[PDB]
């Protein structure tokens, strides 16, 4: 990767050393909170930040964090994009604590659901729509009624794929180009071949021949790649995906829990997709768990008639899907704050401003350096990987990844008061993102590269 | 049942023209919801209160709702369990929305964490424990990680059971004693003799001849059933149930999302259960979508063997289980609050009294009127059941229960003043119930049947 692992290897303990010394009071946090949580942190992948131990957060708000030891960060991180729009929005915390004081969850709607509704109908441009606790859960929940409505058995899931805790999804292709579990995630007691077939993304043959056996009832993918790097569509892509699943009566359902950085609307919403099912994830609601998806008018009838609108004295199912918090009153007051205050033309207006500067900025870095690496852009969300081109699938890519050189790079910008996700090579722009914040990663990233060469 | 189901149908009938007459402003807003969200509201379970449409919610503080007509109810149904204790909580509500002003998703824990992982081990008995966004998640990676740990693919479930949108779990027995998938619930891709063997509940034979083929990683188990009308455990059901887990080295998860009405460690707290892991939903944080689960110190070292703790440079894997938005600043603060200052010995004092109440005065009714029914309480939670003795099992509770009946008796309820939830036949008391609610719960319920027979 046009590095000297070695060196990597040097660099890497020296910061490891730094984060010792900053960090003691998150570090004697950490010794506390192995005893009680089974991973020293209530979610596991929060052992995975660099450093010894995960930090401690005090107070966050905007694009600034100060941890326990009185370090402060400026935040391209933004809670793994859960917080994508910013920490502590004040019109979605101040909706939060107006109806977190009026009632949470009544298993019943409230006035902010028929404003929702309406909303998520007009923005993205799908008629009907249903609430979960998750993206995954929305994923999970739309499989299961393609699955009732199409009488087959089957997804189709791209190579290097991210959905969520989606069983069928968790494969990978072998060295062989067999589909087999995806390397560290457990069959759990699933059969993969029985629900699931496999193809790498920008692939229309592959996926005509996965279509050709008759056994699939929907592809699930993001509209351009996310989670192993950036990868985008080619051209013609999208337009031979929607041709062929059409031709197969196979329902698309595109996954936009990341890609809502290309726009107000989504990439759907940018470039004319036609989804038959829409799956957002938890940027919409202020960091309380929470997801939507949608549906179009003719995916509404074939689910109709295979679920009825339930009549009076019926026996009460919740026939595998719904959970008990999901569409929620504190969800839908959350949601409401967003689309009306945050997710605007002007907010994305100055997170792509900010996010051009920093792409811009890293490509030039990488160019100097003469890096074999390069940097992708899709709206506010900037993520570079250790190849010299664009991958023109999730195979490729996952070759041009590397955990040393991500911890290295990661760990040296969080010990100089810059915070990236540790799961990407990735930048975020929010609205409270100031240029400042985008000089002081330019110029750490160029030293950290400089001291590596 | 003891019922005329003709007389059933006409009270219903007019109790039907009755909510129409004072819920207009709900009608109305079901006409516009019906627009934008697939089934009307937010979650399609919300289509199936009685009446012609859900209630949409106003406000809601304690155990007092206000719908948008005006109407006033007093709420037993407390979100379907969700707001256990109440709407509204102060502590929590201020818990809340004083941590949405700091940070709500960070990906990092805050110094909420080390407090609420030391009283989860406390109050809980267990050592070690994870956050998810749902109770079905937990149960989702519980069993997961005992796949991993045991090398064994199926689980033991009870007929009759509800631990949510776990595709493993929805099964039932057909005429023939057959495990097959649960009635209006898609197999869903799923195959369940390969991951599933079915049992009844009390009844140690069936059990052990189970746990025999060696083939079985966990139970997972309510330890009294609550979605299936109440099934009480035998005597020794659980001494023995221990102890055939303990002899085949089988995982024994003990799911408390209902149960936690027991007492304040639950009913494992107040029966010395010995679980070896214990799952618990979203009642823990206010609204927020949110379970905890704990595991025993064995487990954790088996799991750890399994899944290791992460090693600096490693590569990133969620490995197929935790959540975005799990574990979360926001949830943790509403938990702090929640046990600290909500989940008292205090609180539940005054639950038991008022439920105890509850109980006693549906008991009188169903024997004055001599109907052929019972009722059982757990700590806060009341339930009666359309059978004259407890149901031995699931399978003989299933057959008890009716939704005419159901539905004619929330009905008349709703329509004067009382909320029960549509999917039971149980009352929940809270803290702020007061003597006055449950005697109006009473009188109705009395007058209801009354008219019925
Ligand atoms: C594209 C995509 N879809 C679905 C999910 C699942 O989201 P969650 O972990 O909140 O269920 C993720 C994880 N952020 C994702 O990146
Ligand atoms: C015993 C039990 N376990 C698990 C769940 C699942 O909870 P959720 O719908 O919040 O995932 C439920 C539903 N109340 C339940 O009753």
């Amino acid at each position: 990767f046009g590095l000297d692992l070695a060196r990597v290897e040097t660099l890497f303990k020296r910061e490891l050393r730094r984060f010792d010394e900053l960090h003691p009071r998150s570090a004697q946090a950490y010794r506390e909170n192995r005893r009680h949580w089974l991973y020293g942190a209530p979610l596991h992948w929060m052992q995975q930040w660099p450093g010894n131990c995960p930090l401690l957060v005090k107070e966050a708000q905007g694009a600034r964090v100060t941890d326990i030891d009185g370090q402060q960060y400026v935040d391209f991180a933004l809670g793994d994009s859960g917080a994508m729009f910013g920490h502590a929005q004040p019109a979605v915390a101040d909706a939060i604590a107006r109806q977190a004081r009026r009632g949470s969850t009544l298993m019943l709607p409230t006035e902010d659901s028929l404003w929702v509704g309406a909303e998520l109908a007009r923005r993205f441009g799908l008629p009907y729509w249903q609430v979960t606790t998750s993206a995954t859960d929305a994923n999970r929940f739309v499989l299961r009624l393609c699955r009732m409505l199409s009488g087959r058995d089957k997804v189709v899931v791209f190579n290097c794929n991210y959905h969520g805790s989606v069983d069928e999804s968790q494969v990978e292709f072998d060295a062989a180009g067999r589909m087999v579990p995806r390397a560290g995630v457990h069959p759990n007691g699933v059969r993969h071949a029985t629900t699931t077939r496999l193809v790498e993304f920008n692939d229309l043959d592959a996926l005509e021949a996965a279509l050709a056996h008759g056994d699939v009832a929907a592809v699930l993918t993001e509209p351009f790649m996310t989670n192993v790097g950036m990868v985008p569509p080619a051209e013609g892509f999208h337009a031979g995906l929607r041709e062929l699943t059409r031709r197969h009566d196979v329902a698309l359902i595109i996954d936009e829990t990341h890609t809502i950085s290309c726009g107000p609307a989504g990439y759907s919403g940018a470039h004319g997709l036609e989804p038959d099912f829409f799956v957002l994830g938890a940027c919409i609601a202020g960091g309380i768990p929470s997801a939507v998806w949608g549906c179009s008018q003719a995916q509404a009838e074939r689910i109709w008639a295979v679920l009825p609108h339930f009549r009076p004295g019926q026996a009460i199912n919740h026939f595998g899907f719904g959970g008990t918090l999901a569409g929620n009153a504190l969800q839908l007051a959350a949601m409401r704050a967003t689309f009306a205050e945050v997710m605007t033309e002007d907010a994305y207006r100055h997170m792509f401003q900010l996010a051009a500067q920093l792409e811009a900025g890293v490509r030039a870095t990488l160019e100097e350096l003469r890096l074999p690496w390069h940097v992708t852009r899709i709206g506010a969300r900037v993520e570079y990987l250790f190849m010299t081109h664009a991958p023109r699938n999730g195979g490729e890519a996952h070759h041009a990844r590397n955990g040393l050189i991500e911890a290295c790079l990661h760990l040296y910008l969080l010990n100089r008061g810059v915070l990236l996700t540790p799961f990407h090579n990735m930048a975020l722009t929010c609205p409270a993102t100031r240029a400042e914040d985008v000089e002081l990663h330019d110029r750490l990233l160029r030293d950290c590269l400089g001291e590596l060469l």
